[PDB]
């Protein structure tokens, strides 16, 4: 008959239900002992996908009408900002909705209560001044570079047997990236072949193509040629390419498409390595790296093109054949390569590096971090309980509810571990209350322990953005009472 | 039929439903501007009954199968010990059940949570000590004797125009009681007569019975005779003793009646047993059996027994008891719905402040006690280990509703009230509380409203044990209306 | 949004039902006494098919909605390593699910229980150390080459009267193949027409194709040509003809094998030359054969002489009781050989195809491992006695999960006895007393109805079959229970 209409308490309920459904699935995926989840869907799915990253799975699908997709969409902007470690920001937003049950008892104006969000700003910043944070990584740093936050991101993920080693590698990659440049030229790829190292580092850019079985194994003081057009009377074509080639000393040719067979015989004898159907996206990054070139007709060699002469070679990774470009003069652009166990757990690493590279970039800019494993959450909770009573009252109603929202974070960490959640809460509050910031939830123990020995740390950046953002994501939904007058029909 | 057994959610549900149904009706009653309700029942009641006092209506009727009657039955023992004034204890027990729906999320063991009840006992003792109570009320006292708690008990009642004066009088009655002997021998009745005072204080015991048309009008240096067995030998035993009055708890045979008139002895036909039992303690007692009962077996006090006119109608008074352990109270009323209410109020008044001289401790009224207690209970949950804390912290916000109910009956918006209330209590001023006449927060002490320390200690334990018996135990349930 | 969302208990139920549904049909299959079972379906299913192999029927059809096909698919990779014996891996994986009902009562994180599988690895390798393991195959081996495990694999099979004889033959085949990296070029099929042997051994590799009715009847010291590209105005055609004849002649070419369609013109040429060619030869046959011959490089018609490697002994078309088949033989390599099965002509004949897969993998393993364990469930009861101690030994959560895994082993003795035709209850306790005492040889005797000496029977299971099954069962069960979501992901 018309538009979707909900009034008073019913409008509140739709938002309320969406938050509870998401929280139970996400809880098992938090901190150093999370659970892998496999998802099955019909049509245009073709099977099951398993994601250990909460943000990636929510973005992909809009299962039903109940509002949550827009809230979910927001987490990605956060991902660019800092994004991860462990997924948990979504869970905290969900918790605040449980409170609205006691609100009906309040019975007057729900938006006056919204002052809690005003309060949230005051409560949020008490964690952004208080704690113990850390002494931030000064720059490059020999051993404080990793085996810390990256490991924690990994710990919720099972592959952390071989994988924690990979995580250690990521900081080295960020160090070259470090300073004023921001994020550019990082694409990193993985393979179906297993090796103990499970990762190779490249000075320049990494591809995955071979000229053919024949051709010189290694090229040095290399000249690089990039052609927009394909190589696809015939002898005349052959000759133009060879005469221009020999004078230059051309060491490598890269073409973004199919390549005609005659050129291939020529390149092998000359001592020149060529690449068939190189993807266009890889090529654009390479141009910035080598100083660039103008890609025209076979006239394209000589001065219309600029070449970087350090080291280009093709080596066998272990199973799959790849080609290594390195020693770029520009230095601005670099490439990371990962190896793995070989199943799906490995593809997880594909998921992990994208998340890991950006967080580290923020780590150098922030120069501040906080203890992980929920150590940060309990300390703040002790401080916030005191605050509600102290404020006059309108302020107090609002302030106290926010404070108890912090409490199940310890619970969520412990619950996914496989230990009794209430028991965990009892011991945890006492250690934080005493004054030890290092102490936190230890999932491996089943109780609590020293977070620092683990080396688990969370970026200072994740805590400031979540606190301000959580209030805003929750506030929009709660602030508006009754939604009516819309449907197209 | 017969016995029943209960399953997971349904068992909890039966207890859960009982608490919510009773909370709403009792809710209007609390506070100075509470309102009366009238109930009619299924053929054993005879008519419409209106009771301002929450406890009286619940005791009289066992409406349905759900566990509530045993919870309800307990409130009267509380009344005996102290719990009266305004009904609040039942309300307090009832919202603890709401927390249980939240508790389903708490997937572990509900009984573990139960450990919270003596944690709560710690909370009761945490509450007691941590809250400035009072330092006044030395004994008898010129002005702190009342114009305090009785007035608040009365405040929830409309009568408080002429009636607040009556409440002040109640303390004089306790003043004569203080000493060694306990709380006993208090009886109150009302009469048809208009007066601004609306009461008189009487020294002796009030009774209203007469032997017959003939007999001496007044007896002097009276001896009292009590017989367990009915009249349905007497002169010979009587003359030697010098008996002046005979009291029998039952029907009296006609033949002896002629004898008593000529002798000059006043007898009482069908005297009620409750007055008689008290009397035995009063007169030194007697051994009540068959007609052998006279002389030494019985002891009789002997000041004066006479029939006196009390303003209007004629009444008989027993006074001048040698023992000194028992007394009686008589009230005269203008007549209205609220005067026999004094029956309700005096019974309650006696327990509230007799207790007050014994305690030497009281707390500020008008909800001053509840917000302060709420302020310090929140810290305590955090102070205690965390799973203990989860149960303890839920208890702490429970106290929040009392401030809201006090204000709500006043006529002022509840949201604003909660807000202004907490800031004054948090600051450290115990005297400050909810001033309903203001609609805001004010000085409770100026009002003169104070609560007996026992009402607060006793309510806490009574609520804890009563709440504990629910969540714990199965065997009940509810079905359909009327 | 056709996504399937499963909730805690419901999530177990889909999988729980899938495990129970498959368990009953597979159960009758195990032991010396088994049930044949045939299935009929509408739409591109002309007639009933009989499966004495739990694995074969499960792979062919994905009958219902509930997840189990991937679990089912996995059993075949097992088949490559060891496979057969009797179908027990699926049964054991399913039995673990039934005590999960007990787990709801426990009412804690289900994943905590998962520690039992790690516990299972301990149990899995104690299937080792609890065996004195035969002592010495001695490679090749005179008398105990077979009349052992193959017989057990076939004991459940209906054909055990005549067929136990062909099972015996299978080990001779493995002996030829020694250099025990299981199988290269081992291809055997069932053939029509009866014989007492019900099987024949060919020194070479079989096939089922002919060039044409005309051509020389047979070839000697034959050279083999294999072409990737097909043989597929007249004067232009003749040149194509000439290239093929001019260089074919120098070699002395006796046989040509091409995988795909063959052009008609060369066919006349081959007959006069004295060369036998094969039209549309199957690719799978061709490279295994190539391993046998010495591996050629297949290019364009330049392919003759050296770029082709031809082994020469005897290539001929030989009448085999029935039809008439093409046989390649006398391979120099010796590494790869072919066994040809024959039968009366029974659906049960199709049994041999199953049996073959079963025969090849276990025997190859038996020679490399030089270790094996007693069959008939001897291994299973002994392991069960040890695991009971483990449950009591470990505190709290670990004992509950370890204990449940331990009782799972108890059911296998019951299934072994149940298919026998004897009372299962009596069998279980008598069995436990002999294993507890310390006799590894003692085990379930299905014909006996009671417990007996397994070694006399000759039934033994490869050391690999026991270590891998136990690890595999754990992983198969873990993929479901371990993960509590199963929802969303795919734009639409």
């Amino acid at each position: 008959a018309g538009a979707d209409e909900e009034r008073a308490e019913t409008a509140r309920l739709s938002s309320f239900i969406g938050a509870i459904a998401i929280g139970d699935l996400v809880k098992s995926t938090l901190g150093p002992k999370g659970m892998d989840k496999i998802l099955l869907s019909s049509g245009r799915d073709a099977s099951l996908m398993v994601t250990n990253d909460g943000a990636t799975i929510l973005k992909n699908i809009g299962v039903d009408n109940p509002a949550a997709k827009v809230l979910v969409d927001m987490s990605r902007v956060q991902d660019d900002e800092v994004g991860d470690g462990t997924t948990s920001v979504t869970v905290l937003a969900a918790e605040l909705l449980r409170e609205a049950e006691s609100l009906i008892a309040k019975k007057i104006h729900p938006q006056t209560i919204i002052a809690g969000w005003r309060e949230a700003t005051k409560a949020a910043r008490q964690a952004l001044l208080n704690s113990a944070v850390d002494h931030g990584s000064d720059e490059v740093k020999f051993r404080q570079d990793l085996m810390n936050i990256a490991g924690t991101t990994l710990s919720s993920k099972l592959l952390t047997h071989h994988k924690d080693h990979f995580t250690k590698l990521a900081v080295e990659a960020v160090l070259r990236l470090k300073g004023s440049g921001n994020l550019e030229a990082i694409h990193v790829i993985k393979k179906l072949g297993g090796s103990l190292a499970d990762s190779y580092l490249d000075e320049g850019f990494l591809l995955d193509k071979k000229i053919g079985v024949n051709q010189p194994k290694r090229i040095e003081n290399a000249k690089i040629l990039i052609a927009n057009t394909g190589m696809d009377a015939e002898k005349e074509k052959m000759k133009e390419k060879v005469e221009r080639i020999l004078k230059h000393g051309i060491n490598c040719f890269i073409n973004r498409q199919l390549i005609y067979n005659y050129p291939e015989q020529l390149f092998g004898a000359a001592g020149v390595m060529a690449i068939e159907h190189a993807d266009f996206v890889g090529v654009e990054r390479l141009a910035l790296v080598t100083g660039g070139e103008i890609a025209s007709t076979f006239d394209h060699p000589e001065l219309v093109k600029l070449g970087s002469c350090k080291l280009i070679e093709e080596v066998m990774i272990g199973e799959d054949k790849l080609i290594h470009f390195s020693g770029v003069a520009l230095g601005e652009a670099c490439t990371i390569v990962l190896r793995g166990a070989t199943q799906q757990i490995l593809d997880e690493a594909e998921r992990s590096l994208h998340d890991a590279l950006c967080v580290l970039a923020q780590t150098v800019k922030d120069s501040r971090t906080v203890y992980g494993g929920g150590c940060s959450e309990m300390l703040m909770a002790h401080a916030v309980t005191q605050l509600a009573s102290r404020t006059p009252g309108k302020e107090a109603v609002a302030m106290e509810s926010y404070a108890k929202a912090l409490r199940m974070l310890p619970t969520i960490i412990a619950d996914n571990a496989g230990y009794d959640s209430a028991d965990l809460v009892a011991q945890l509050r006492a250690a934080h209350s005493e004054g030890k910031t290092t102490a936190g939830l230890d999932m491996k123990e089943g109780t609590i322990g020293d977070m620092s020995v683990l080396g688990i740390t969370e970026s200072f950046q994740v805590k400031r953005q979540v606190l301000l953002s959580a209030a805003e994501a929750a506030e929009v939904i709660l602030r508006v009472d009754n939604i009516i007058k819309a449907a197209p029909r």
